[PDB]
C-alpha cells in the first residue's frame, strides 16, 4: 500500500509464500488446521531471516579481505526491542511480506505483536547502543557490538493496585530465531586466584567460567550490509556438583535494573569482567587471524561499566604477549575511548579495593601501577598541587578504599566524550575539570542521536510516506534532507496530511489500549512523559501540574479547558523506594481525576504500563506534547526527546541536555522552553534552596501539598505520600518547586496553541523539518572521523 | 553398498545433496570454507529430520480414534537418532551416497552425535526399545518422561579410578526434539488441603511449569512416526528472586545415577510427581478432544514404581476436579493403570517417608491412606482373621519412620502386574507379592523383556544383517521368528564362513576404535565381554577371580599354550557406591599387572572399557565372542544385554538366571555355557570360608589381593573386597567360582574348534527371535492394553 515500504512483485510474493509454508511444515512441524498464531510468526520470522544469510556471510568476508579498522562497541546493555519489522524494512521486504501474508489469510502486524522485545537495556544508554548498531551498519563501518546475553532482560512491569510489580522478563522462553550460537568461539574467563611474580607476572589458581557467543545480525539500510552483535552467555566448565553449575551460569542470568545508580554488587562486577575478558580475547584473536593494534582496533566504552577493558588489555599485552609496560600502555590508550552518560554522583562506579583484590587480584595490581604513573604525570604538570593528586587519583580514600572507574577510564582513554554539548562543557568545567587541565585534547562532544529507521520509517509509516511524497526517500539515511520540509509550512495539503497522520496514530494507540487493557479520548491533547522513573526526570513536577489542572477545573467547573489525556510511563528500579512512590502517586491522582463526574472527558491521567521499546514505537507517534522536564544540569542528553520531535510532537522542556540543541535547530519560538537554566540552579545552590519559601508564596502550590499530605489522594491511607511531601519540602536536590510557576504558565501557552489546529500543525512542521541533526547517522559519523579514525560509506 | 540398507536412488540422492547444502547455508549459516565436521553432522541431521515431518503430522492426524497407550518412565535410554532414523525410513544407502559425492564419510558424521543418555541401564533401555517396537507395530503410543538437562554421567578413567563428568548432551543443541509451547502445563507442589462446600481442594501451592518437548519415533518402513514427550521444568531482593528460579528448574536438571538402589531424595520425588502431573493433564485433554470410556481410550503403563504417583494423581483429578464419586473414579483408575516390576532386590524398593509426602504432596498422602483403607477392608473380607497378612499388604509400613510402599500402591491400583522374565514373574507370585497374588491372581502376568532388532541388529551389525537377508530375505527385521530358517544353514559351508567373516570384521572395527580413541588389543584373541552397570549382584568380581586364575595358570606353566583372550569389562558405578568404585579400580589394577608382564604379552589382556553407554554397546557387542551374564541366580529379573549378545553372534557363559533360562530354552542347553547355583540351590544358604580352604587356587588369589600384589604402592587398598568376599557376600561369589572356571575351560576348548564354535553361534542367532521387543509389545497390547498390533503401512 505505502510506497516507502517497497515493492510487492508477483514472483517475489510467490517465493515468500512458498517459503512461509515450507517453514510452517519443516521448521514448525505444523499444518494449516493445527498451527498456532505463534507458529505463524515464527514461519515468517524464519522466511525473513533466510534473506539475511547471504549478505551476512558476504559482509564479514568483505571485512576480512579489505581488512579495515574494526569498531568494537562495548556495552553491558543493548536495548534492541523487536527485530522482524526492522529486518523487513532494512531489506525492503515489508510490502512483499505483507501481501504474501494477506494472500495466505493472515495479518502480518498481528503476527509482529507476538515477537518478544530484546529488552537487554534499562533506558537511554542501552537504546543508544542499539541505535548505534543500526547506524554503523547503514554507514558501512566494520562494527561489532559486544555485550551479555541476559537470560532475563529489564523486568516486565505489572501495575497491581496502583503499584509497580516486577516479574521476570523470560524473552527466550519460545526461542530466539534472530540469534546464532557460535560455540566454536567459546572462551575461558577467569576469576579469583592469586598472582605469582617471576624473573613477568602469572595469574594462577583461578575459577573458570566459559563464555559462549551468540551472534545476531545487524542489517544496514538497503546497502546489503549485515554487521554483528555478539552477546556472551555464561557456561559452567555428584548431584549437588551438577546443580552448583548454576552459580557460574548466574553471571549472565539477569540485567541489573539499575538506571543511573551504583551499588557494589559482586555479581555486577563479575558481569562487567565477564564481558570484558571474553570480548578482548575475541578482539585479539581477530587481530592475529601490536604497534598496529590501535590502527586496526577501536574499543568504545559505553560508560564505565566495561572500564575493566583498560587493565584487562594491559594484563594481556604485558603478562601474556610479554610486551613492555610503556609500550602496552601506549597501545592501550590509543585503543580505548570513553563515553560518559551522567554527572550524577550516585551513578559513579567506585568499587571497594577489597572486592577487586579477591576477585581480580592482577587487575588491582595493574590499576595501582596505572595510578602511580598517571599521578607522576599530574605531579610533573602541577608540582606541589597535593590536593589535585587526591582529586585525580583512581584510588579514593575512606573507611572503605575504592577505585574510581571513571578516573581509570580518563587515564586509559585517548578520547573522553559527553553526550550533548552542554553536558560535554559541564565535564570540562566541573566534574572532570582537573583532567581537562592535564589533557585538554582528550575531551570531546558527541551529541546523541536516534535511528530514523526504527524511530520513523518503522513506527510511523504514515508520516514517513507523506514526507516521501514530497522529497522522496533519500532522507531515510540522510535525515538533514528534512529541512526541505520548511518549504511546505504554508502548503495546505501538507498541513492537512500532517494533522491527518497524527489523528490516525492517536486512533491506533487508543485502539491498542482498549484491546489490551482503557478508553482514552481520541479528541484530546495527548500529553506524554515516558522514560525511567527518577527524581531528576521530575515526573513529580508533571504530577503537580496535573493536580493544578484538576483544582483549576474544580474552582471554575463551567470554564472551557482544552481536553487532555495525560500519559506517564516508565519503570522504577525495584529498590528505588521514592520512584515506586512516584508511580503510586500517578495512579492515585488518576483514581480521583478519572472518576470525578465534574471533570469527565476534560482530563484523564493514565499510567502506561510496562514502558519498553515496542511501546515507545506505539506511543511516541501518537503524542502531541513531549514532556522533557529534567532539572537543568541533570539530564546529560536525553534521546526520548529526539523521538518525539521526529514523530510530530511539540516539546515542553528545560534547557537541559539535547533539549538545548533541539531548541537551537527548530528555533526557540517553536519550542516550549521553561524554567531554570544551569546558572539559575547554581545561584540557588550557592545561596541554599528553601522550598518552604515557594510554599508560603504560591497558594495553588500550597493547596496541592495539603491535598497530598492530608490524604486527599489516598483516603484509605492518609499517611501514604508523607515521604514525597517531606522530600519536596525539605530534601529536594532537584528543586521541583523552583520550576513550578514557569511550568504551569508554560503549559497554559501550550493549551493556547492547541486551540488553533493550523498554527499547532505549522509549528509541528517546523520541528519535524529540523530534527535532522538528531539522526544517529550524524552521531556515528562524528565518532568515526573524530575518535575512531575511519570513514563511513553509504 | 549393502542390500539391507535400501536403495540409493539417483533422484533421492540429488535432492539429499541439495537439501544438505541448503541446510548448511540457511539453517547453519556456513560455507564449505569454514564448515567443521560438526556443522556437517547437523546439516545431515536436518536433511534427514525433514523426511520425518510429513509422516509425523499424518500419523498424529490419523490417530481412527484408537485406544491410546501411554508408557510412563523416568528413563528413556535412547542413544543416538541419526542412523536409527535413516534405517527406518530406508534412507541409509541414499544418504551414504549423498555425503560420499559431497566428499564426506557418513560414519564419521554419525560419531559427532551425542547419546541421549536419559537412562541408567536396562529399565531405561527397555523403554527405548519399546517405543520403537510400538511404532513398528502401528500402535497409537506415546512415551512420557523428563528432559534431563544432564543425562547419565559421562565416565572418565583417571589413575584406574572412575571420574564422573556432567553429561552436557544439549551443549550444541538437539535437532531431534521439537518444543511444544502451546502445551505448557502447571505442576503444583507443597501447599495445603482445604475443604469447600463440594469437596477437597489443594490450594496455596508452589507452581513449577512443565514444558513439553516432542521427539519423533519412526517405525520400520511403515510410515508411522510416534512421539516421546519429555517435560522440562520452568519457573513461573529482585536479583535473588530471579536467581532463585534455578530452584524449581533444578527438578529437570539431572538424572539420578542410581541403578539398583533407592535413595529417598526429595528432588527425586519431585521428578516423579513432575512427570506424572503433567502427563496425566495431557492424557485427559486429548481424551476430552464421560469417564466411563476412559479405560477403553487410555492405557497407562507404569515402568517400575517411579511413576506410581499416577494412581493417586488420577484419583485426585477425577474426584477433586472432575467430581466423580470415589468408587467410580477408582474403577476408571485401576482399569487404566498397569504396573511393571523390574527387580526383587530389597534396596531397590521405593518407600517414601510419610513425613515427606505430607509436606510436598499433602493431598496425595490423604488419597493414599484412603486407597489403603479400602484395599485392606478388601483383604480382611477375603481372608478374615489374617491380621499379619494385613500389615504385610498395607501401603503403609510401620517403624521409627513411617513409609509408603509404592509397589503395594501400584498393585492395589493396577489391573495388571507383570514381571520381566518367566522366572522372575513366578518368584513375584511365590515370594515378594505372594499375598497380592492370593487376593488377585488375575492381575499377575509375565512379559519377557525384548530388544529391537532394528537398533540391535540392522543398525549395529549391518554385515550380519546382510548375510542373513541373503538367505531368508528382509522380512525378518520386523518378524524376528523367521531367523529360525537359519537353522537349515547350520551345516552350510558358505554360511559358516560368512558368520565367521563378519565377526572377525566387527572385531577389527572395534580394535581400530580402541586404537584411535584411546591409543592396542590383539584382533586374533577371544573377545570375552562383560558390559553392564557395576554391582555386586552382577558379579564383575567373579570375572576378576577367573581372570587372575588364568594369569596364575600361565605363570605356573609358561610354555603351555592357552587360547588368547582379550577380557573387556565395561560399566558405570553409582557415584556413592564405594564397593562398585573399588571393583572398577580392581579391574584396572589387574590389567596393570597382566598387560605388562612380558611372559603374558598378547596371550591375555584385561581392559576396562571406559564410558559404557548405548553408542558404545553398538560397537563392542557386534565384536564379542563371549557374553558374560554371570549374575547370582535369582537377582537379575531378566537382563537385556544378554539378548543383544545372542543376536549379534556371541556365545553366552551364564547362570540359569533371568532371561538366560529362556535363551537357553530357545536355543537348547547344548548351545549355552550354563554353570553355578540355580535359584533352588541358592535358597539353601542365603559360609564362604569353606570354599576358600577347600580350593587352593582360590586361596592364592585372595592372598594376592590382601597382601598387595595388585596394588604395590597401596598394599591394603583391596582389604574391603577381601573382607566382603570372605564374610559379607550376599551374592555367594566363592560358591560359583569353581563351576565358573571349569565352564570357562570348556569355552576355550570350543573356541580352538572354529567350525564348531561358529555352528553353535548359528544355532544361537537362529533362535533369538523370541527376544525381539516386537514380541514383547504384541503381548502387552493383547494381554494388558487390549489393542491389536499391525504392521500395516501408512500412505506416502
Ligand atoms: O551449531 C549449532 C547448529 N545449529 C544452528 O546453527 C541453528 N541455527 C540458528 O540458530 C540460526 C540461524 C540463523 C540465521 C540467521 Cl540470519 S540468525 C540464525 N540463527 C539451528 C540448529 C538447530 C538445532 C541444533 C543446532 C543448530 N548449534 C549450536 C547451538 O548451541
Ligand atoms: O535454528 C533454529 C530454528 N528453530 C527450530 O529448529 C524449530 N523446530 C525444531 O526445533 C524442530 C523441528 C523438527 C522437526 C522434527 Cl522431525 S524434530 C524437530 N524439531 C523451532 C524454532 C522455534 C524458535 C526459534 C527457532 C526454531 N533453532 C535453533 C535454536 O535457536
Ligand atoms: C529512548 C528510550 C529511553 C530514554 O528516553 P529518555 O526520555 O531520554 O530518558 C528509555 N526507555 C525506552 C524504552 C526508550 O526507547
Ligand atoms: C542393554 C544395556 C544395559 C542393560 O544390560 P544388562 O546386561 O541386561 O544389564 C545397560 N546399559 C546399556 C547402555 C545397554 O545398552
Amino acid at each position: 500500500q505505502i510506497s516507502v515500504r517497497g515493492l510487492a512483485g508477483v514472483e517475489n510474493v510467490t517465493e515468500l509464500k512458498k517459503n512461509f509454508n515450507r517453514h510452517l511444515h519443516f521448521t514448525l512441524v505444523k499444518d494449516r488446521n493445527v498451527a498456532t498464531p505463534r507458529d505463524y510468526y515464527f514461519a515468517l520470522a524464519h522466511t525473513v531471516r533466510d534473506h539475511l544469510v547471504g549478505r551476512w556471510i558476504r559482509t564479514q568476508q568483505h571485512y576480512y579481505e579489505k581488512d579495515p579498522k574494526r569498531i568494537y562497541y562495548l556495552s553491558l546493555e543493548f536495548y534492541m526491542g523487536r527485530t522482524l519489522q526492522n529486518t523487513m524494512v532494512n531489506l525492503a521486504l515489508e510490502n512483499a511480506c505483507d501481501e504474501a501474508t494477506y494472500q495466505l489469510g493472515l495479518d502480518m502486524e498481528e503476527l509482529e505483536e507476538i515477537e518478544e522485545d530484546a529488552g537487554l537495556g534499562n533506558g537511554g544508554l542501552g537504546r543508544l547502543a542499539a541505535c548505534f548498531l543500526d547506524s554503523m551498519a547503514t554507514l558501512g563501518l566494520a562494527a561489532y557490538g559486544y555485550g551479555i546475553r541476559y537470560e532475563f532482560g529489564i523486568f516486565n512491569q505489572k501495575i497491581c493496585g496502583g503499584w509497580q510489580m516486577e516479574e521476570a522478563d523470560d524473552w527466550l522462553r519460545y526461542g530466539n530465531p534472530w540469534e546464532k550460537a557460535r560455540p566454536e568461539f567459546t572462551l575461558p574467563v577467569h576469576f579469583y586466584g592469586r598472582v605469582e611474580h617471576t624473573s613477568g607476572a602469572k595469574w594462577v589458581d583461578t575459577q573458570v567460567v566459559l563464555a559462549m557467543p551468540y551472534d545476531t545480525p545487524v542489517p544496514g539500510y538497503r546497502n546489503n550490509v549485515v554487521n554483528t552483535m555478539r552477546l556472551w552467555s555464561a557456561k559452567a566448565p555428584y548431584i549437588q556438583a551438577v546443580l552448583d553449575r548454576n552459580l557460574a551460569e548466574n553471571i549472565s542470568r539477569v540485567l541489573y535494573p539499575n538506571d543511573n545508580f551504583f551499588e557494589g554488587k559482586e555479581l555486577r562486577l563479575k558481569q562487567e569482567y565477564f564481558v570484558v575478558a571474553a570480548t578482548l580475547q575475541d578482539i585479539i584473536r581477530r587481530f592475529k587471524s601490536f604497534d598496529a593494534f590501535p590502527d586496526k582496533v577501536a574499543i568504545q566504552l559505553n560508560d564505565t561499566h566495561p572500564s575493566l577493558a583498560i587493565p584487562e588489555l594491559m594484563r594481556v599485552l604485558v603478562d601474556l604477549e610479554r610486551l613492555d609496560w610503556d609500550k602496552a600502555w601506549e597501545v592501550t590508550v590509543k585503543t580505548c575511548a570513553y563515553t560518559n552518560h551522567t554527572v550524577i554522583p550516585e551513578a559513579l562506579e567506585r568499587w571497594p579495593v577489597h572486592l577487586l583484590e579477591t576477585l581480580l587480584p592482577r587487575h588491582l595490581q595493574i590499576i595501582y601501577e596505572i595510578n602511580q604513573r598517571f599521578l607522576n604525570r599530574v605531579a610533573a604538570a602541577f608540582p606541589g598541587d597535593v590536593d589535585r593528586l587526591r582529586r585525580m587519583s583512581l584510588v579514593e580514600e575512606g573507611a572503605v578504599k575504592r577505585i574510581n572507574m571513571a578516573h581509570l577510564c580518563i587515564a586509559g582513554s585517548h578520547a573522553v566524550n559527553g553526550v550533548a554539548r552542554i553536558h560535554s562543557e559541564i565535564l570540562k568545567k566541573t566534574i572532570f575539570k582537573d583532567f581537562y587541565e592535564l589533557e585538554p585534547h582528550k575531551f570531546q562532544n558527541k551529541t546523541n542521536g536516534i535511528t530514523p529507521r526504527r524511530w520513523l520509517v518503522l513506527c510511523n509509516p504514515g508520516l514517513a510516506e507523506i514526507i516521501a511524497e514530497r522529497i522522496g526517500e533519500e532522507y531515510i539515511s540522510d535525515l538533514d534532507q528534512l529541512r526541505k520540509l520548511l518549504s511546505y509550512v504554508d502548503d495546505e495539503a501538507f498541513i492537512r496530511d500532517v494533522a491527518k497522520v497524527k489523528q490516525e496514530n492517536k486512533l491506533k494507540f487508543a485502539a491498542y489500549l482498549e484491546r489490551e487493557y482503557v478508553h482514552i479520548n481520541p479528541n484530546s491533547l495527548f500529553d506524554v512523559q515516558v522514560k525511567r522513573i527518577h527524581e531528576y526526570k521530575r515526573q513529580l513536577l508533571n504530577c503537580l501540574h496535573v493536580i493544578t489542572l484538576y483544582n483549576r477545573i474544580k474552582k471554575e467547573p463551567n470554564k472551557f479547558v482544552v481536553p487532555r489525556t495525560v500519559m506517564i510511563g516508565g519503570k522504577a528500579a525495584p529498590g528505588y523506594h521514592m520512584a515506586k512512590m512516584i508511580i503510586k502517586l500517578i495512579t492515585a491522582i488518576g483514581d480521583v481525576v478519572n472518576h470525578d463526574p465534574v471533570v469527565g472527558d476534560r482530563l484523564r491521567v493514565i499510567f502506561l504500563e510496562n514502558y519498553r521499546v515496542s511501546l515507545a514505537e506505539k506511543v511516541i507517534p501518537a503524542a502531541d506534547l513531549s514532556e522533557q522536564i529534567s532539572t537543568a544540569g541533570t539530564e546529560a542528553s536525553g534521546t526520548g526527546n529526539m523521538k518525539f520531535m521526529l514523530n510530530g510532537a511539540l516539546t515542553i522542556g528545560t534547557m537541559d541536555g539535547a533539549n538545548v540543541e533541539m531548541a537551537e535547530e527548530a528555533g526557540e519560538e517553536n519550542f516550549f522552553i521553561f524554567g531554570m537554566r544551569v546558572e539559575d540552579v547554581d545561584r540557588l545552590d550557592q545561596r541554599g534552596y528553601n522550598a518552604q519559601e515557594y510554599y508560603d508564596r504560591i497558594p495553588e502550590l500550597r493547596q496541592i501539598i495539603e491535598q497530598l499530605s492530608s490524604g486527599f489522594f489516598s483516603p484509605k491511607q492518609p499517611d501514604l505520600f508523607k515521604d514525597i511531601v517531606n522530600m519536596l519540602m525539605h530534601h529536594d536536590r532537584f528543586k521541583v518547586f523552583a520550576d513550578y510557576e514557569e511550568y504551569v504558565k508554560c503549559q497554559e501557552r501550550v493549551s493556547a496553541l492547541y486551540k488553533n489546529p493550523r498554527e499547532w500543525t505549522r509549528m509541528v512542521i517546523r520541528n519535524i523539518a529540523t530534527s535532522g541533526k538528531f539522526s544517529s547517522d550524524r552521531t556515528i559519523a562524528q565518532y568515526a572521523r573524530e575518535i575512531w579514525g575511519v570513514e563511513p560509506s553509504r
